């Protein structure tokens, strides 16, 4: 991984990447149940408390959970496969549960108070539309959910930028998806064969169109 990002565990998705996920910006993983998407969230947990030599930040964690996505567990398994402590990972990850898409705005609005006493590096949203999708229903809501998420991801960007975080969220396909103004980096995944995963990057703007298997393994992924 390059300078300043955060390796994800797989040489060959960094490389699609450029080096791996930035800092002061949004990368959107979309993929169904199955794809990788949340595998690869508790992964970069892991490898942004690594130093930089290792392809991590020596940083901290929020984890922005709506709907039950983290599990303790597997941070714990990938921590100690890739030889740290455990217990230490997981006291690095601050995990918050969104129960409704105000709630899911108001903790990344309040989450720069505990940045100055520690140091983040990253922000897991996992998974950025599910509230927003279940609360604006038909026609006559959609435009309010897409101006909704939008003003959320301009905050989500202001944070990124002032805190120097990268930013990493979740995402599946319906073109309720897309949204007018690009926000983040896409990057589609989906399931494979034999522990194999897929991730595509087609409308990068500073990126070529790419793709790149990886493995799901007890190190979280990897090639």
């Amino acid at each position: 991984a390059t300078i300043g990002r955060i390796s994800t565990g797989s040489k060959s998705l960094d490389k699609l990447l450029g080096g791996g996920i930035e800092t002061q910006a949004i990368t959107e993983v979309f993929g169904e149940f199955g794809s990788g998407k949340t595998q690869l969230a508790h992964t970069l947990a892991v490898m942004v408390q690594l130093p930089p030599e290792e392809g991590g930040l020596n940083g901290s964690v929020m984890w922005i959970d709506t709907e039950n996505t983290f599990r303790p567990e597997r941070i714990r398994e990938i921590a100690q496969n890739r030889g740290l402590d455990p217990d230490e990972v997981l006291k690095h990850i601050a995990y918050a549960r969104a129960f409704n898409s105000n709630h899911q705005m108001l903790l990344v609005q309040q989450a720069s108070a505990m940045m100055k006493e520690s140091r983040y590096a990253l922000l897991i949203v996992d998974s950025l539309t599910s509230h927003f999708r279940s609360e604006y229903i038909g026609r006559g809501a959609l435009a309010e959910r897409q101006q909704k998420l939008a003003k959320h991801l301009a905050d989500l960007h202001r944070l990124a930028n002032l805190y120097d975080i990268a930013v990493f969220v979740t995402n599946q396909v319906q073109g309720g998806h897309i949204l007018a103004h690009s926000a983040t980096l896409r990057v589609y995944l989906r399931k494979g064969k034999g522990g194999k995963r897929i991730a595509r990057l087609i409308d990068a703007p500073h990126l070529p169109e790419g793709e790149a298997v990886f493995s799901i393994t007890e190190k979280g992924i990897e090639d």
